[PDB]
Order: structure tokens, then C-alpha cells, then sequence
């Protein structure tokens, strides 16, 4: 049984990690979370230890290591800014890391972790589940058959109620900003499908809307991201729908369904089989997100302006 | 359309409150919780306000009240020691209070809420779902048919992993202790079936077990409470059970480990129709738990001793 | 003997409040703060009650009131975004409020407080110690003696090390931003001296620097505000000084880096003597600070530019 | 210049650590505390880094050493239950530790630290200022110029208002209980003066009082500890004194109610004369026994007067 510890046990995404650890036959040995509604853990791993203090959690896994029972993986589902130091914890404990996205917030942290992987003999992986979504895998094989850059329009609107503005997720120093926190997976999907960003522009940057343009090696991309559910197109909004994804590639919609229940598990599966997404796979989206977070706004040309920008 | 606010939204029991508010066709106007994994609320009430600061939640509700739009109920699912001051907030805001058990921790607090109900024109109600469990309402019907006090064996085992001992639930000043935080349900069930407690003894009192004997108007009761999954009887531990709740009366036995899904809803239904559990109904279990809190351990006569003790 | 309760006991400013209350012959009945290094309080008011939960602090004060022993004042030293809801608490308890600056973050809040004072017959005061600084009182007396617009240069450097960036003080939602949390002192000084701001520009807004230009009824004002200690005039840096506050107006320069030891007690004295700063006195600086918060940066004309951006 | 990092910067005792570091020529390079009224630090070490997340502080310190700029000491002033894990962080970073009392909460943690010291070549020290108090260094003096068991009465009343009951200091899992959190100083003083405890009893253990009786190699000791100020003897009381610390040894009283001892401790620690695991271990063993022994009824001759 591969042996896991987990951070962020009380959070929204952690149950998918409990399910994944179970479904690959792993065992959860310990969890860390300063918050304590975590009792769902009893249904999966009735024996797991639990800590509220990071140093106590670390001291415990270090004793496990020192007496031959260390965890193989620290799975990390804490707020975004804690990814890097908790990955650093995984490696100093002689463990591999399996971190929620964004893997870390800064290109400079990716580099530092490259070095520590070397000197530590351990590896850093990340959960990028769009990469295992069967429609998007299908999209990538097709594109492999095609010549020429694609023109892409990417839209993602994901309504959040009021609690969202009271959470770490809108605190730029913890979340990296809207584009990072609700965008990272789409910029990662774009890098995966279309390669490196030669040019990056940001055209709107407010508390509820980020929008802009990328020129990547394989695509020109106009993109729009929002947490305000009224950018949902009116035919779906009159239905009380709260979200809307759409990637169109050369005017054609890319149909990937919501229905998928298993993608965290598939990621965990790939990772254990030595096919996981490492620092090299993750880095380009992080680099773009860091630029998006820090670049001054620019005025878009008409070719370059997302349609929702008007 | 009854208007609710709710405290402790991120917690373990909150989701059953969100379902009861929906199912009774109320609307959730605002929630408070310093912890912010609360996004499940979007699935129910995508417009509700949200606060992490109680003073700000209170000023918002007060504004609504002052402009004629105040909530009807404050549903309270925060840790036990805050039930009382949040019920006080409820009344001072013009809302009835609908509070998780233990309604409050101390009988002196019960008596203060009685005065205040009078000065504020609103009511304090409590969630005592064992009182609407159909097997127990059934058990109560049979008991009413018979003359004489009954001899009762009450066994309540609810396994918890290590997380429980890092939570407020084991902090006696926040939870009132194991016999309050878990036991109040059964002390209240026994008050409802058998009336007042004439004599109370505690025989064991450790971080994981509490046990003792009560003489109530209608019954003699030996009781055993534990958070150690190991006291679940062997036949049920084999099939993976962590929770065992049984009352045996003269030797007829009812299991009620099961069937709680939407008993919260039913409590909400009764409470809205004016047949809710008020301060008069809740006081006696509260008085008993408070006594069990300060009481010195005593040696049990063998007729007074629960069978899981020896 | 004036009865006080206090919020924010564990913080940087609270010790001036303890001293103020003691020195005007007040007594501290109770305090509130989630944080608990507050033991200094025993050496002022060894019997005061202490709460970490706002709802409990409030129920307690309300009991005191209900039995004819309410506090006379709630002194408020919590983070800036909590001022409004805590003054609302004080008034709903039949106490006056004496709040730290900024009295509140939003002008519209000043208008609700005004209505609550009439209903209540209680008053909301604020701590504006610059208005009692002898150097600034004397400046104001001299300026009284001459008609015509004044030409003003205001420099306010309050050097802060790295800890400041992890504090609520740099979280815009809680502090209002540098120009509010520190700036309000000098925007209020300026309003007090020269009246209403007719025109407002912001030239720099970074994490350590805010600067801009005002035109008020009585004066034009070039201002610069920084928490970077490198901005202290070299001559004074040489000497270990980390804070520099001066106002230069028409051929005279008044320094006010020091002289603050007793100013909080003098504010309490004036307020207890019915000469405190109320909503009317505080509102203009609050209005300007709220404007500065949202205004887009603009290119300064050279004559409108503070010399430190020079 | 000796390089320190500090934990617990926002708390009650931290300013004595800032003063000590400054006064022995040290430099504070970084601090950790989840709480943020820490601005006092700018008037000592205006350049120090500051962290609220332990993992982030530790990554930073590790970076410092992965490139030759490590701290030499980690000064630890966080709640008691965090001493052990923070000392571990110190040793794992290649730094020595200088931890507030009690050094750790359990005897078994002492043994594990002793192993880590050997693996690492680094050392764990602790702040036991009563050992540097000139009035107790002088009691110890007079003492070792006679043998034979002493008869000792220890009274330690350290008055605290209502805020104390809302603090980690009364949470037994964090503080170890009253006899540990306050008691450890006098249990250590006694072990230092009189050696190992051979017999231990507890006669009262309430939220405000712990009292009992010890027999040590060199003394019998009746002891009483309270955070309730009303146990200050009615003479010193009617005048609003709120702390009283007395050890009477065969009828003669030394009083240590009123205090720079932290600096002396840092000095001796950096001078190679600090208080290590060996020194700290006995008080820790006794405090652990008392947090856990069942109460017992004292014989009259073994019962502290104040009972
Ligand atoms: N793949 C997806 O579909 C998906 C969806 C949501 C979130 N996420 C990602 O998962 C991570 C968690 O997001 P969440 O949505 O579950 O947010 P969350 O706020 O619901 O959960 C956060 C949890 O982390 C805890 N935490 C805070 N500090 C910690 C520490 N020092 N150590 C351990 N735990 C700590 C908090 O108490 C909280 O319980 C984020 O990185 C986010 O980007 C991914
Ligand atoms: N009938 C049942 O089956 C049942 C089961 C579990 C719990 N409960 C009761 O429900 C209440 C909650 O229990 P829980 O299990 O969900 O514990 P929990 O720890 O999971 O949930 C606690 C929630 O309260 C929040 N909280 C803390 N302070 C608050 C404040 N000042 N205002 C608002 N919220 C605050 C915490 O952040 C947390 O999110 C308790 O009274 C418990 O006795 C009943
Ligand atoms: N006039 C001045 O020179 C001056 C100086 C500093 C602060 N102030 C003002 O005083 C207030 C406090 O500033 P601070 O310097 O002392 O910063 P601080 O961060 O040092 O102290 C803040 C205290 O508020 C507490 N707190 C948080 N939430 C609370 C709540 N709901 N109720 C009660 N307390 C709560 C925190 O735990 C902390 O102990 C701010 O408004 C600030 O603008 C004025
Ligand atoms: N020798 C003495 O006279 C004396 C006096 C007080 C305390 N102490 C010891 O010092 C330590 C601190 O006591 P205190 O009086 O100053 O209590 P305190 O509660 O005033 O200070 C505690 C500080 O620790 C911080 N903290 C909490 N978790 C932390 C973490 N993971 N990392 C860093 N800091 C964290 C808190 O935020 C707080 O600022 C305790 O061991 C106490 O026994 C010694
Ligand atoms: C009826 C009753 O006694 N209610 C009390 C009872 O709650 P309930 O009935 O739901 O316990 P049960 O185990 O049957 O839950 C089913 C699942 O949820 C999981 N569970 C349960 C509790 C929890 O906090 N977290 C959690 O994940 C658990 O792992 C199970 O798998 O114990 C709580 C507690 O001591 O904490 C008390 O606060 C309640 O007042
Ligand atoms: C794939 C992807 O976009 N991942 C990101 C995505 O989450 P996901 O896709 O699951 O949300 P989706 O809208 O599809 O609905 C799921 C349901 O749960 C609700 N939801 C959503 C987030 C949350 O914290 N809580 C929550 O209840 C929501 O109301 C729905 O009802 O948004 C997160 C966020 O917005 O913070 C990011 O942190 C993630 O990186
Ligand atoms: C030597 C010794 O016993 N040390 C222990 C002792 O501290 P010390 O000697 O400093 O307190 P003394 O009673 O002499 O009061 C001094 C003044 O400060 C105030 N004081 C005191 C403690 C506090 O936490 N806060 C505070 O303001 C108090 O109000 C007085 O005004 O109590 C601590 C505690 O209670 O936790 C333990 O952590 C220490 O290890
Ligand atoms: C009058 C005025 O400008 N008030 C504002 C001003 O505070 P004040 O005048 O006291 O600071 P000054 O620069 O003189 O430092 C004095 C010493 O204290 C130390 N100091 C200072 C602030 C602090 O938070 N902590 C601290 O330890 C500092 O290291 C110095 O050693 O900054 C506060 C803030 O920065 O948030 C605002 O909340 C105030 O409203
Ligand atoms: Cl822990
Ligand atoms: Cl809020
Ligand atoms: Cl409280
Ligand atoms: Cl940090």
C-alpha cells in the first residue's frame, strides 16, 4: 500500500483526494488542517492520525521516516500560497509531493524545487485533471494531425456566491489572483495543447473579470474568465445556470462534459505509475499566470479582444 | 416563505440544516462562520450573504430588521458554548432561534432565555430529532400503555478517529464534555420517555467513556456512552459498523443507530407549525448533563452498573 | 466613575486606551479580543472580565445593561473594518462609542450612525489625536490670523519592517489601504485646517507609497505617505529616526514626529467633557479617504507633484 | 555575530528574548507567530523577516542554510506543546535550540532529542532563569556547605485576572496544566538544589490551585501553587500585591517575587554553560508525573499550610 499524508483535509476539494487514495489502494496515515470539520475521514481511513499544527504533523512524519515507516507521498490541498512550503516539507521528509494546482505561484519556486528534487532524490507532481479528461485527450490527438496555428476563444464563467469574497481565494497574496485561481487549469490546458506563450496581454483585470490574449506556438487565444454568473450567456442564464465553459478551436466548440467523477483518481493512478505531471509539465502555465498577475493592462486590438469584452 | 439565517455553515451538521430550509421552502438570507469551506451553500441558496465576523453578520441582520426585511429564524450550528450567546443575538434581532443540541450548557442560561422570550416576543427552539424518530415515537406509545417504572439499559457508541481529540468537541469548556456533547440526545430521550431525574450517579469518566445510573420518575436507567468504535458489538463491527445506539427497556430492545437522513427536516416542519421543542422541553436534559459534569465518580452497586462496565 | 468596555485589548494601540481610562478615573468592566496576550490588563484593571467571542462579550454587556449597570462607553481598538459593527453594538447597548480612527471606512456608514444616535440618545466619538497635538493646535491658531488659500506640503513617513506585510493593516478590505489606515490622520488634519476637498488626485499607489494632490477650500496640498523608512530625511535617518511627519505651509514648517505620549488621555478627557470628535467632525476625512481608495492613478503636472516623487 | 530566529514574537515573554539577543551582540534574522502585534521588533531588528506560517518560516530558514547563511540558534517562545516540534525544526535546520520552559512536556521527548543532538552535532538548551537569580545562586551556596536532608516549604502564588482562563495556558494539552506551566520553574529549582524526586504526591489539583508533597534526595518539600491572587497572604494582600514567591528552608525564607535574567541565560548559553537536556530532564519528569498522578489525602505533617 502506497502511504500518503494529506494537507487541507477540511476543504472543498479534499474529498476527491480521499476517494483517490482509497481507489488506488493507498492508505492515508496522517492529515493536517487547522480546521476540524474533517470527520468524513472516518469513512475512508478510520485509523489516520490528525494534526492541526504543521510542526507537529512534520515531527510525526519525520518519526515515521526515521523508523522505516515514512509516507511515500504528501498530497497537498491547502491554499495556493502554502503549496510551495508544503512541497518543501514533503521533500525534506523524504517523500514525493502531489499538489493541487497551481503547483506553486512563482516561476522562481519551480526552479528552487528542481534543485531540491535533485539533492533529495524525490519528485514533485501536480493534479492537472483536464489533461486526463477523455474529450481533451481526444482534442489533442486530432490537433496532432493538423497543420497551422489554431484560433481559439476560451471562456470560463463560474458563479461564486458571497462567501467567495471572504475567502483566501480573493486574497491575491494567497491565491495569486483570479486568473491563477480560477484560470490556471485553462492556461495549463492551453500550454499542453499549444505550447509556449510568445506573447501575453491582459485586457481587463477587475475583482470579477480577467480577460486577454495569448500568442502561443500553436495557437492564438482570446480568453475571458469570470466569477460573475451574469456573463453566463442569456439562453443558459434564463435557465438559472451559474457557469459556462467553452473552448472553441477554429470556430468549432470543443465538447468536454461536466459529468466526469473520476479525474482526480485517474491523476493519482498516472502519478503512481510514473506518468504524473512534474515540474517541467507544470512550469509553463505557472509562468503565464505569474505574468498575467503582474503585467500592466494593455488596450486590445480588435483582432485580439474577446467577444465578451464587447 | 420563511426567512432564515444560519451560524456554523462550514461545519459537519450544517448541510442537514441547508436541506431543511430548502425542504420547508424557506430561503437562507445570510450565514456566519469564521471558516470558509462553505461553497456547498451555492447549491441551495446562491444569493445568500456570508460573513466570517459575528458583529458584521449581526449589523446586517439588524439592518434588514430595521427596514422591514428581517429574518424569521436564526438556525444555530456552532460549537456548544456559543449556542447561548447566538440565541441571545437571535432574540435581540427579532428572530426565533432554532439551535442544535445541547440547547445551552447551563440551567441558569435556560432561565435567562425564558425572561428574554417575554421581552422580545420570540421563541427558542432546539433540534431534538430522537423525538421524531419513528421507532422511538413508537417505543413511547407502547411505554404509555404500561404501568410502573421500567428498567432501562441505554448504550450509545459513536466511533470517532483521532481528529475528534483535536476539535472543540473534547474541550470541556466548549463542548460541556462527552456526556453533554454526545449524551444530551439520550438524556433528553430519557427525560421525554420517563420524566425527571431523582438521583444521578456517574460510574466511569475517561476521555473516551462516560457511564452511570439514573433514577427518573418512570425508570431506573443504567447508561454507557463511548466514542471508541471498539465497544460496538462484535457482530456489527464485523460488518464494518462504527456506531451503535440501543435502548433496552425491561429487555425489549430498539436500535436507532439508523434512520436520521431528514429527521432535521421533520424537526423544522414541526417547529414552523408551532409544535417545536422549546425551553420547557429541553431543560431537564440540560439540568442532568450539567449535574453529570460536576459530579464525583461513585462506586456502583452491582444492580446499578452498566453491562459494558462489568 | 465612567464605566468602559474595550475591544482590541491585545493590540498595539490598546495600552494607550488602558492608560486613558485609568487616568480619567474610569473603570474597565470587560474587554474583547480573539488573541490572548493581554495580561498587561491586570496591572490596570485586575478585575475586568475578558472574552474572546464577540457574541459572548455582547450578551454580557447586555445583561449588565438589563440590570441597570450598563457600560457608559465602548472603546474600540479593533481592525478598521470592525469599527462600524462594533459602534453599532455600543449604541444598541445604550452606550456611547469611542472608536479609533478611521471612525468607519465608508461615508454611507456615517449616515446610518447619525440616525442611530437620535433613536438612542447616545453618541459616537473618535480618537483624532492630531487635533490635540500642541504643535498643530498652535499652527491652527496662527493660520486663523490670515486670509487666502495656503500652499501646503504634507510628508508622513511611518517606517515599518517586514512584519507589516503580513498584518491586516495591508489588507485593503480590512484596513482601507495605506491612505486610509495611516492617511486618515493627515486628511483629517487637513480638513480640520482648510475645510472641504474640492479636487483629489492620486499620483502613486504602491504597497509602501501613496502620494497625490488635493485642493481644499482653504489650501492646495501636495501629499506623500510611506511605510518605507528610507524616506525619512537623511539628516534624521543618520540619527536612527524611523518616523517623520511634517506639514509645511506658507513659509513655515511644523514637525510632529514625536509628542504623542499622553494625547490619547487628552482625547478621552475632551470626550468625557462633552468636547469629543463626533460624526460631523470625522466625516470629511472619511469621505476623502474613501475617494482615494477607488480613484484611478493620474499623471501629475510638475507643480502638483510632491517633491519626494519629484 | 550570532544569528537567531525566534518563534512566538507577539507574546508576553518575547520582548525579553529580543532584549537578550541584542544585548549579547546577536542578530535576529527572522521570526514566526501567527499573531501580528509584533511591531516592537522594529526597534530591535528593523531588518528581520517575519512569517505567520510555520512551513514558510521553515523553508526560508532551510534556504538560508542550503547556501551557508543558516541561523545558529532558534529561540522558541511559542505555547508549551509546540516546544518539542520547534526544537526538532531547529536541529533539522542545523541550528541549536534555546527553548522557553518547560523544555518539552514529556520525558520520552527528552530521550528523542538526545538522539537527535548526536546525529546532528547540534544542542538543545532551555531558559531556566531561576538558576541565574543571584538570591537563589546564593541560597545554593550556603546550602552545599552542610549535608543532611532539608525541610522545605514552597509557596508560589502568581495572580492572574479573568483573561487567563481564555488562554492556551489553562488548556492542559497545550500548557501541561498549572503545575507544569507555572510549576516547572520551582520543580526545577528544587531538583537543582536537592536532586531527584523519590516520592511524589498531589493533594489538590483545581483550575486555580495545585498543591502537594515531594521527597527528593536532599529535602522534603511541601508545595502550593495558585493563580488565584487571594492566596497572597492577607498582609501583602490588603495592599493589592498579586504575586508571592517564597521558598522557606528549615524556617529561613528567601523571597523571589520581583525580578535581565533572560540575558544572563543567553550569555551562559553562548559561553558554553547553558542548561541542556541533562539539566532540564528531572523537572520535566516530575511535572509529567503530577499532571497524571491520582489525588491522595495528605497526612497532616505532609500537607502545605495553605491547604
Ligand atoms: N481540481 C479542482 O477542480 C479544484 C477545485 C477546487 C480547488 N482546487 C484547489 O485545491 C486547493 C484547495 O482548494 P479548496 O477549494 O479545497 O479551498 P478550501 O478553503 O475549501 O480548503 C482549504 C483548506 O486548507 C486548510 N489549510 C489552511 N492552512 C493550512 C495549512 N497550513 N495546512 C493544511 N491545511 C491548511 C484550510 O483550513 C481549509 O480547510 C487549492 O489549491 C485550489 O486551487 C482544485
Ligand atoms: N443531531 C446530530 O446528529 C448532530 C451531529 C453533529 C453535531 N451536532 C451539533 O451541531 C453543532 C455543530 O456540530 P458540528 O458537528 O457541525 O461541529 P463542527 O466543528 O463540524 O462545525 C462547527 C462550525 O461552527 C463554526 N463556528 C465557530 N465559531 C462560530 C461562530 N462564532 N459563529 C458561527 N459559526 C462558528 C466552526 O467554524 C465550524 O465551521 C454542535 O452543537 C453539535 O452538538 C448535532
Ligand atoms: N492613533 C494611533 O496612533 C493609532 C495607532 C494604531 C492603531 N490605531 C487604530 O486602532 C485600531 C487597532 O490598531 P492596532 O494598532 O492596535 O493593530 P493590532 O493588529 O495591533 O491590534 C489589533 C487587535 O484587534 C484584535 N481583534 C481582531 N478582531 C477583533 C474583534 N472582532 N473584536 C475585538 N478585537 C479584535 C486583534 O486580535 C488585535 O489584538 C485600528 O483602528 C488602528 O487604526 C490608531
Ligand atoms: N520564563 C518566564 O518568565 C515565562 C513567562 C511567560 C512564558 N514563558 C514561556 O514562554 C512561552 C510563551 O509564553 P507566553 O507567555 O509569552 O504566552 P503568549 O500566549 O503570550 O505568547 C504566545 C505567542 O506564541 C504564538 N504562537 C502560537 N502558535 C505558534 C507557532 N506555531 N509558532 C510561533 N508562535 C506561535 C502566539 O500567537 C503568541 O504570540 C511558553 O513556553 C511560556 O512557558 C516563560
Ligand atoms: C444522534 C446523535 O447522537 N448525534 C450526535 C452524533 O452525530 P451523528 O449522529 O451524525 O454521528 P454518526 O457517527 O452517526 O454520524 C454518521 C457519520 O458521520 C460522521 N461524523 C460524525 C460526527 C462528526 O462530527 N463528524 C463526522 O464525520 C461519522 O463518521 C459517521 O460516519 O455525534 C456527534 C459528535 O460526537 O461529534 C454529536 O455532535 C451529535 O449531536
Ligand atoms: C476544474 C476547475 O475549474 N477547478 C476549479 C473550480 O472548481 P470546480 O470546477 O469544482 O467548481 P464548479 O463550478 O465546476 O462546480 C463544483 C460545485 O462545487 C461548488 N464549489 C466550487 C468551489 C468551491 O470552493 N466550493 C464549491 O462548493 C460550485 O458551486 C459547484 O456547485 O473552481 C474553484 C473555485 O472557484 O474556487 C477552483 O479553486 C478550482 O481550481
Ligand atoms: C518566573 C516565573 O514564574 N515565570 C512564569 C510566570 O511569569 P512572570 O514571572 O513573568 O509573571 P508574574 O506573576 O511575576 O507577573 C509579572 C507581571 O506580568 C504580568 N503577566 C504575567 C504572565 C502573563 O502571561 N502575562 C502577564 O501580563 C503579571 O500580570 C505581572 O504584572 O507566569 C507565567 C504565566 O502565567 O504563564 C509563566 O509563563 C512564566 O514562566
Ligand atoms: C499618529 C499616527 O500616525 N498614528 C498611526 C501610526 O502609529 P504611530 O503614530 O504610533 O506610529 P509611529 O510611526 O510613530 O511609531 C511609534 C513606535 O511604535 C512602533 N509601532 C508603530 C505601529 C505599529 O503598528 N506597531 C508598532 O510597534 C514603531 O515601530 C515606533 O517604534 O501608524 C499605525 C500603523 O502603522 O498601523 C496607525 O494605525 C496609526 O493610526
Ligand atoms: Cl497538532
Ligand atoms: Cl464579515
Ligand atoms: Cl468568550
Ligand atoms: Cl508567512
Amino acid at each position: 500500500m502506497t502511504r500518503f499524508a494529506l494537507t487541507g483535509l477540511a476543504g472543498y476539494i479534499a474529498p476527491r483526494h480521499l476517494k483517490a487514495i482509497k481507489e488506488v489502494g493507498g492508505v492515508l496515515v496522517a492529515s493536517l488542517d487547522p480546521a476540524t470539520n474533517v470527520g468524513l475521514v472516518d469513512s475512508f481511513f478510520p485509523e489516520a492520525e490528525f494534526f492541526t499544527e504543521p510542526e507537529a504533523f512534520e515531527a510525526y512524519l519525520e518519526d515515521l521516516r526515521d523508523r522505516g515507516e515514512g509516507v511515500d507521498y504528501l498530497s497537498i490541498a491547502s491554499p495556493n500560497h502554502l503549496h510551495y512550503p508544503q512541497i518543501r516539507m514533503a521533500l525534506r521528509l523524504g517523500a514525493n509531493a502531489l499538489s493541487e494546482k497551481p503547483l506553486v505561484l512563482w516561476p522562481e519556486e519551480i526552479a528552487r524545487l528542481k534543485e531540491l528534487e535533485a539533492r533529495t532524490g524525490r519528485r514533485v507532481y501536480t493534479v492537472l485533471q483536464l489533461r486526463v479528461h477523455p474529450s481533451l485527450l481526444a482534442l489533442k490527438e486530432r490537433l496532432g494531425q493538423e497543420k497551422g496555428a489554431k484560433d481559439v476563444v476560451l471562456t470560463y464563467v463560474t458563479g461564486r456566491g458571497k462567501w467567495y469574497g471572504k475567502s483566501w481565494k480573493v486574497d491575491e497574496a494567497k491565491s495569486g489572483g483570479l486568473a491563477t485561481n480560477i484560470g490556471i487549469h485553462f492556461f495549463d490546458l492551453l500550454a499542453w495543447l499549444f505550447g509556449r506563450a510568445l506573447h501575453v496581454e491582459v485586457h481587463a483585470r477587475t475583482p470579477t473579470v480577467n480577460a486577454g490574449y495569448l500568442e502561443l506556438e500553436g495557437a492564438r487565444v482570446r480568453w475571458f474568465l469570470s466569477i460573475d454568473p451574469s456573463f453566463v450567456p442569456e439562453p443558459l442564464r434564463r435557465q438559472g445556470k451559474r457557469t459556462y465553459r467553452s473552448i472553441a478551436v477554429d470556430g468549432e466548440e470543443v465538447e468536454f462534459s461536466e459529468g466526469f467523477t473520476d479525474l482526480h483518481t485517474e491523476v493519482y493512478r498516472k502519478t503512481l505509475a510514473g506518468e504524473g505531471f512534474g515540474l517541467d509539465e507544470a512550469a509553463e502555465a505557472i509562468r503565464v499566470a505569474a505574468l498575467l498577475r503582474t503585467l500592466p493592462l494593455s488596450q486590445p486590438s480588435p483582432e485580439n479582444r474577446h467577444p465578451f469584452l464587447g
